[PDB]
């Protein structure tokens, strides 16, 4: 039917949108501290401490095959990444540190995507 096609061609707006917001998420990490998996290989115990890892190219893959479908589910993947860091890593840690300037520094890029995903009417 067309409108699956409209509502298909929405959601390829959505990911367009949010593949620029996952852009811009990312370079506020220069240290790429969130770019990959934790490693289960050099920290075995992980998976006994969080039981929902995330990371930014885990968010990448499922943002190409368009499997966000609102900015809400994003959102819930960025803040695992963070709010995983900052329970797994101690305060005085360069992990626990970079994850709270990830978090006040990305909070601004969110606050325009969500006005903008509702002006524009993507979701």
């Amino acid at each position: 039917s067309m409108e699956q096609v409209a509502m298909e061609l929405r959601l390829t707006e959505l990911t367009r949108l949010l593949r620029s917001v996952l852009d811009q998420l990312q370079d506020k990490d220069p240290a790429r501290i969130f770019a990959q998996p934790v490693s289960l290989k050099e920290v075995p115990d992980y998976l006994d401490h969080i039981k929902h890892p995330m990371d930014f190219a885990t968010m990448r893959k499922r943002l190409e095959a368009q499997g966000y479908k609102n900015l809400h589910e994003f959102e819930e993947d960025f803040d695992l990444i963070i709010d995983n860091c900052m329970k797994y890593n101690a305060r005085d840690t360069v992990f626990y540190r970079a994850a709270v300037r990830l978090r006040d520094q990305g909070g601004v890029v969110l606050r325009q995507a969500r006005r903008e995903v509702d002006s524009i009417g993507l979701e």
